[PDB]
């Protein structure tokens, strides 16, 4: 932690020379805060972002971090699915005129998950590869569809040229007790999608999440092996 960076109500981590974890917090009474991470890419004279805070003006705050310690233009987010800790804060987004991007089916479901589409859809091959036309210039997020898991269009993103994937809510710390939210979970497919995602990033060492601290491929293989007794 002696490397993170308050800035107002967020949290900011470097991962790479290129790399940060956007980390913001939802604080629910009698439970205490929860945290929901995201990254900021820089590619060249550009920022590339993945997922939202959990509200607009939380998302604001990215936008200002990145201005005061980037000062590039953000040239697109992807939101890797239709829940309010990775789409909560998409008007922010768009009213600061940033492309935004989901799978088809999170902008399909964003409506009835209480939220606002992206303004692009992706679309997946059956092995969960994103279709290039859908991606355009997304310089090193390479998005991947491992599967229905932690919800039917969770969606996950490698950042090539580093050695980081990003599991989003798929993916579960080594140490976890638990799945997580499995309210809206494909319990049946969760072990193979998750494995899939693992097999799409072979050599990803480092493994981003939503909701705990950057670890490694043991996170893969724990969270597999929870959805295994599923
Ligand atoms: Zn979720
Ligand atoms: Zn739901
Ligand atoms: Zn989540």
């Amino acid at each position: 932690e002696t490397g993170d960076q308050r800035f107002g109500d967020l949290v900011f981590r470097q991962l790479a020379p290129n790399v940060w974890q956007h980390t913001s917090y939802l604080d629910m009474p009698g439970f205490g805060a929860v945290a929901s991470n995201g990254l900021i890419v820089r590619d060249g004279g550009r920022v590339l972002v993945v997922d939202t805070a959990w509200t607009d003006d939380q998302t604001a705050q990215i936008l200002n971090w990145i201005k005061q310690e980037i000062n590039l233009p953000v040239a697109l987010a992807v939101v890797t699915h239709a829940h309010q800790d990775k789409m909560g804060g998409m008007d922010a987004l768009h009213a600061a005129g940033i492309a935004t991007y989901a799978n088809a089916l999170s902008n399909q479901l964003a409506p009835q998950e209480g939220l606002v589409a992206a303004q692009h859809s992706l679309t997946f091959a059956a092995n969960g590869w994103v279709e290039p036309a859908t991606a355009p210039n997304f310089g090193p997020l390479k998005v991947f569809y491992p599967g229905p898991g932690h919800t039917s269009d969770n969606i996950t993103v490698g950042i090539d040229g580093t050695d980081i994937a990003f599991g989003g809510c798929l993916i579960k710390d080594s140490k976890a007790k638990s799945l997580g939210n499995l309210g809206d979970a494909d319990t049946e497919h969760y072990a193979a999608s998750a494995r899939a995602f693992g097999a799409a990033f072979p050599k990803a060492s480092m493994i981003v999440m939503s909701h705990s601290a950057p670890d490694s491929r043991a996170a893969i293989t724990h969270t597999a092996r929870m959805a295994d007794k599923l």
